[PDB]
């Protein structure tokens, strides 16, 4: 709404993003997929997505709502699962950063509605 400020809600974000990192303990979506090692990757992957991209969106202010935000975060999540097996660590890592990190953003969400 009109008064809603923009630092409490970038601190907020920052926080966010700090605690889902934290759920992903391999640290296995914390920078971009490295393509050199998988040029398949882009054949399938439209928008490649991961945290420290997030970061300099976040400081770039390109989130300004909670879709914003949450929609990055959900490129990473599909964006695993749609590449990797299902028998891998790695699909079921992003099964449980999509469980754990959903719950970290619901909680998220409701303090950027109280703004
Ligand atoms: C998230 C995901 O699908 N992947 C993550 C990696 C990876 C990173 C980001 N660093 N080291 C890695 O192995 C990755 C690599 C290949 C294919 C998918 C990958």
């Amino acid at each position: 709404s009109m008064e809603m400020q923009l630092t409490p809600f970038l601190i907020l974000l920052r926080k966010t993003l700090e605690q889902l990192q934290e759920k992903d303990t391999g640290n296995i979506f914390s920078e971009p997929v490295p393509l050199s090692e998988v040029p398949d990757y882009l054949d399938h992957i439209k928008k490649p997505m991961d945290f420290f991209t997030m970061k300099q969106n976040l400081e770039a202010y390109r989130y300004l709502n909670f879709d914003d935000f949450e929609e990055d975060f959900n490129l990473i999540v599909s964006n695993c699962l749609k590449y990797n097996a299902k028998d891998t660590i790695f699909y079921r890592a992003a099964v449980r950063l999509r469980e754990q990190g959903g719950a970290v953003l619901r909680q998220a969400r409701r303090q950027a509605e109280k703004m």
